[PDB]
């Protein structure tokens, strides 16, 4: 576990069922964004944001390969894509709307098998991407 992906598994454990239920119902309520829809380290500055920040594109790729975390991320993305009639700010109150954009932008760049991540950006963000994430990913 060279990237310490276990940190995400253990953070998710106490809350994951509630995450699924909240996303199934179309509204986030709990305190879990950082380790459910991870974003690049350096975007947020709080100890939580830093701890659960993704270090690099290579870590994002490892995250996707992980047979618990990858499927869970697709599950959570798919649940959001399934919600009807709500803007993203109705599902994820600010600043979590920006966090989600950053997460989808990162994982869309991590793999070409990104249809769900890109679909979320298309549906909810006008096909736009997180500016700061694209910049941080430009150079390896």
């Amino acid at each position: 576990d060279p990237f310490d992906l276990k940190r995400f598994v253990y953070a998710q454990a106490p809350v994951y069922r509630s995450v699924v239920e909240e996303l199934r119902a179309g509204r986030k309520r709990g305190h879990w964004m950082w380790f459910v829809f991870p974003q690049l380290r350096g975007l947020g500055s709080s100890p939580l944001a830093v701890r659960y920040g993704i270090s690099s594109l290579e870590e994002a790729q490892a995250y996707l390969q992980h047979d618990l975390l990858g499927p869970r991320l697709h599950e959570c993305t798919g649940l959001v894509n399934q919600v009807q009639g709500r803007s993203i700010e109705e599902i994820f109150g600010p600043p979590d709307d920006l966090k989600l954009c950053s997460s989808m932008t990162l994982f869309a760049r991590a793999t070409d098998a990104n249809q769900d991540f890109v679909a979320l950006l298309a549906k909810y963000y006008g096909g736009g991407e997180d500016r700061r994430t694209v910049a941080l990913l430009a150079v390896t």
